[PDB]
């Protein structure tokens, strides 16, 4: 799903919770279900991933370092 598909997906979800902007933790979880679950062909689970993809803040993710993400789809 090319990079056109992934922007409207992550700005759609980043804005399920309280907040229009970013991903919760427990805000991909949603994301990844509906979208990804034969995708995750891995061991990694929410939390671990999450703590790949977010840089070091630690609250939520943005597009920003969802970009690994991104690249992980071809991983
Ligand atoms: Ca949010
Ligand atoms: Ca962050």
């Amino acid at each position: 799903k090319s990079p056109e598909e992934l922007k409207g997906i992550f700005e759609k979800y980043a804005a399920k919770e309280g907040d229009p902007n970013q991903l919760s933790k427990e805000e991909l979880k949603l994301l990844l279900q509906t979208e990804f679950p034969s995708l995750l062909k891995g061991g990694s689970t929410l939390d671990e991933l999450f703590e790949e993809l977010d840089k070091n803040g630690d609250g939520e993710v943005s597009f920003e370092e969802f970009q690994v993400l991104v690249k992980k789809i071809s991983q």
